[PDB]
């Protein structure tokens, strides 16, 4: 009910589905930039040279506290890549914790399909662990520096509100950002925020696949990835079930592949014809699990309107992956997600801002009895 972390509420913004960003100030004197919050990587990097899609960038020569590490860095993502130069400088988050730390910072001088036109962000904050940092795990990630240099608790939480804003509470949890209880799943290993999915249902119907398939390779929580990405075999079965569940209206095959869009007269989108999707996650007690359920409002994403027209176009945001399951924004937008690094667990609760209608709502329910969950993980 109360809120000691009130100043961190609503500290995230977004340019209509182009990424959620927080303001970060680097150097001396102060240089504030919009930084994308990414739990799917571990490097803190900022544009440091002009670029057509950047309104501003980091000017190292103007920062008296900047220290060049004399080493380059290259970071390739599922989408895009950039090259830069490593260094360290003072960093603070205006609408985040009341501290200032010296952190590693990669100055991006060149990039390919990384920055997004009109997104309004100029850098990225990799919140994952050192194991996946580039060039190697010796480059301490921003959050590791924050925790080592200050007394800020080793935990952060994200409330991503879709359609653009949200909140990144650093060092704690804010109760006004969620309703109901928080359910926790173990962080299986500290590299990506890896978790274990034990069951999948479409409108209450079990997909009936060996749970090993759901985590083949791995399953992670990634705020830097837009879609809910599933391994090939899982994607195919999911689409077949979703199509069967939404048979009231037929769509072209390309729609389910994200190649085609479907638009409806403003305010006439028949959400009711689309099914809800439930992912069951391993719990904190033996043989116990819980489930998170999303609505079509989460997996059917709006596409930048033509020009304030009377047509709402949507893209099916569930796609395939060859590197495991990626629970991106499609999943996160329906919940308040707690990255409890201190206790190696991730909590989920219904978000106070998730988009829904008068008939159905996103949900987090439990507990359920699921046996042999340990075997679901890939070795
Ligand atoms: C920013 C934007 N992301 C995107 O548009 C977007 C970004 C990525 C992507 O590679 N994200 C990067 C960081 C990263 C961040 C910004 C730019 C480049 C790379 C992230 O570290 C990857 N984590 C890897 C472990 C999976 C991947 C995809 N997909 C493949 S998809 C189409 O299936 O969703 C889309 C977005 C939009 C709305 C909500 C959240 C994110």
């Amino acid at each position: 009910r109360r809120g000691s972390f009130v100043e961190m509420v609503d500290n995230l913004r977004g340019k209509s589905g182009q990424g959620y960003y927080v303001e970060m100030t680097v150097g001396s004197p102060p240089q504030t930039l919009n930084i994308l919050v990414d739990t799917g990587s571990s490097n803190f990097a900022v544009g440091a040279a002009p670029h057509p899609f950047l309104h501003r960038y980091y000017q190292r020569q103007l920062s008296s506290t900047y220290r060049d590490l004399r080493k380059g860095v290259y970071v390739p993502y599922t989408q895009g890549a950039w090259a830069g130069e490593l260094g360290t400088d003072l960093v603070s988050i205006p609408h985040g914790p009341n501290v200032t730390v010296r952190a590693n910072i990669a100055a991006i001088t060149e990039s390919d399909k990384f920055f997004i036109n009109g997104s309004n962000w100029e850098g990225i904050l990799g919140l994952a662990y050192a194991e996946i940092a580039r060039p190697d795990d010796s480059l301490e990630p921003f959050f590791d520096s924050l925790v080592k240099q200050t007394h800020v608790p080793n935990l952060f939480s994200l409330q991503l509100c879709g359609a653009v804003g949200g909140s990144m509470i650093i060092g704690g949890i804010d109760h006004s950002l969620y309703t109901g209880s928080l359910w926790y799943t173990p962080i299986r290993r500290e590299w990506y925020y890896e978790v274990i999915i034990v069951r999948v249902e479409i409108n209450g119907q079990d997909l009936k696949m060996d749970c090993k398939e759901y985590n083949y390779d791995k399953s992670i929580v990634d705020s830097g990835t837009t879609n809910l990405r599933l391994p090939k075999k899982v994607f195919e079965a999911a689409v077949k079930s979703i199509k069967a569940a939404s048979s009231t209206e037929k769509f072209p095959d390309g729609f389910w592949l994200g190649e085609q869009l479907v638009c409806w007269q403003a305010g006439t989108t028949p959400w009711n014809i689309f099914p809800v999707i439930s992912l069951y996650l391993m719990g904190e007690v033996t043989n116990q699990s819980f489930r998170i359920t999303i609505l079509p409002q989460q997996y059917l994403r709006p596409v930048e309107d033509v020009a304030t027209s009377q047509d709402d176009c949507y893209k099916f945001a569930i796609s395939q992956s060859s590197t495991g399951t990626v629970m991106g924004a499609v999943i996160m937008e329906g919940f308040y997600v707690v990255f409890d690094r201190a206790r190696k667990r991730i909590g989920f609760a219904v978000s106070a801002c998730h988009v829904h209608d008068e008939f159905r709502t996103a949900a987090v329910e439990g507990p359920f009895v699921t046996l042999d969950m340990e075997d679901c993980g890939y070795n």
